[PDB]
């Protein structure tokens, strides 16, 4: 059992905790991080399976995401273009396989102008908004307390169109039906990337990946950081009063003046606060919840959709597998896809047998690369729901209309205690992005406060 004593703690080793800790130690605070699991990186991973190296969370970087870029320059880290070449596949409302090149979907033209309408009236929403304080906005009770699914029908008749322009957010980003998050929280991530336009492009969100895996954000972190981070320490309890904090993890108890909650809002209640957090805190708590999301993985000897002249793309807002692209890893001679089964339809297949699941993903797969793609040699699920220290994928959100009603709370500082993670960031939300902007600016309101007290305040 570590004793220690420090400016801050933090909890959590994952990308938005590990960059906090460095700022602190920048502006001369010393540090300690806990970490539950006997890894960092939280819901970033790199590992191999079966002699296939694979992102098991988090990867992709998109042209806004500035300040993760600057952050791997710093580290030394350099991305790579996922493969586009080719055709793409889509399968539409009339069940029909049609491959496609272009920024549009092969649809017929009414539900072509649709579309168009509806990303429109969301790119203007967007940026009417932004994606800072989007319940302040005089919009803010009309968009949050109407589904984004409604929300969409009341601005078209046409559902396909809708369809699809749900699946970019709720199956794409949300990891939630339509029907239960609102057109605000559709609005703000829409504003959270630059505009709603960008999430229907995967040219776009899902551009670039660091070679050698996003978990290494993490792992340079810690490894600068050394000793100052403890594996295999759960945190279980936080004593606090107006002055500072005893953290009790299972490895080590850490004094310290403040302390960094870098977790997912659905753990904050894993750990006991002594005293209780406020009513406010309590209610605003249990108003959150993570997605949920299968990233399917699937390693085959060749990259064997390259051969028909195709991307590896695949969009069907009615497939089993909404979503596959070509995931090959930088330099690998093997091919590798993935793909994503998301929220009601991941209930419903992990009602399956694992052999059962399996099956019925590489066949809807196939639906779009064909029936090479039945037989991989490599086949993999990521089960973030199955995580303690997860519990779901990508990322939190508020039940619906939640966001108008809390929004304005969630950066909250109760005493000594912080809130930092991606689910909480504007720019960069829910994504590694998000997480390092969140860590940078929550260390900044520490340092700041440590200011305040150490300098006399001005007559
Ligand atoms: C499968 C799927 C795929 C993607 C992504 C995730 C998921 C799993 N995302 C989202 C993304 O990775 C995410 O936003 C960041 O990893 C979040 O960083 P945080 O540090 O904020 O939370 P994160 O969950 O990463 O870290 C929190 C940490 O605290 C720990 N912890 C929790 N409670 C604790 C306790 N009581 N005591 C001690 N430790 C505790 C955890 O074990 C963990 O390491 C993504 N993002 C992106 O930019 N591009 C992408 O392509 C994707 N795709």
């Amino acid at each position: 059992m570590q004793n220690l004593d420090r400016d801050v703690v933090i909890v959590g080793a994952g990308p938005s905790g590990l960059t906090a800790a460095r700022e602190l130690k920048k502006a001369g605070l010393s540090v300690a991080v806990l970490e539950a699991r006997d890894r960092v990186g939280g819901r970033t991973w790199t590992d191999t399976i079966d002699g296939a190296m694979l992102e098991i969370g988090g990867q992709w970087v998109s042209p806004d995401q500035t300040v993760l870029m600057e952050l791997l320059d710093e580290l030394g880290l350099k991305m790579y273009s996922r493969y586009r070449d080719g055709e793409s596949v889509y399968i539409g409302a009339d069940g029909k396989r049609t491959q496609y090149t272009g920024d549009t979907f092969p649809v017929n033209e009414t539900t072509k102008a649709e579309m168009d309408k509806l990303v429109a009236i969301l790119d203007e929403l967007a940026a009417e908004i932004g994606p800072t304080e989007p319940w302040a906005h005089p919009k803010a009770r009309e968009l949050d307390t109407i589904s984004f699914h409604h929300w969409l029908r009341q601005n078209s008749n046409d559902e396909e169109a809708c369809n699809n322009i749900g699946l970019f957010i709720a199956g794409g980003m949300l990891t939630k039906p339509a029907h239960a998050f609102s057109a605000l929280q559709a609005v703000l991530m829409a504003a959270s990337a630059g505009s709603f336009s960008h999430l229907t492009d995967e040219d776009f969100i899902l551009d670039k990946r660091v070679i050698g895996g996003m978990q290494q954000v993490s792992l340079l972190q810690a490894a600068e950081l050394g000793d100052d981070v403890v594996l295999n320490s759960p945190v279980r309890t936080i004593k606090w009063d107006e002055n500072g904090v005893s953290v009790v993890s299972e490895r080590a108890t850490v004094n310290a003046r403040f302390v960094i909650m870098a977790v997912p809002p659905n753990l904050y209640s894993r750990v006991s606060f002594d005293p209780p957090l406020p009513r406010r805190q309590h209610q605003m708590h249990q108003h959150q919840s993570l997605g949920l999301v299968i990233k399917v993985h699937a390693v085959y000897d060749t990259p064997f959709w390259r051969e028909e002249g195709l991307s590896g793309t695949g969009f069907s807002a009615g497939a089993l597998v909404q979503e596959v692209y070509d995931n090959t890893n930088h330099g690998d001679s093997r091919g590798t896809l993935v793909g994503f089964v998301s929220d009601e339809k991941a209930d419903a297949v992990f009602e399956l047998s694992a052999e059962d699941r399996k099956k019925a993903i590489l066949e809807s797969i196939a639906g779009f690369l064909g029936d090479k793609a039945l037989t991989p040699e490599v086949y993999y699920e990521s089960d973030w729901g199955s995580e303690e220290w997860t519990r779901g994928a990508y990322a939190s959100s508020y039940d619906l209309g939640g966001l108008h009603r809390y929004g304005k709370d969630q950066h909250a500082n109760v005493g000594p205690i912080y809130w930092s993670s991606s689910d909480l960031a504007a720019e960069g939300y829910q994504h590694v992005d998000g997480a390092v902007r969140m860590g940078q600016a929550t260390a900044a309101r520490i340092v700041e406060a440590n200011k305040l007290a150490s300098v006399p305040v001005a007559a």
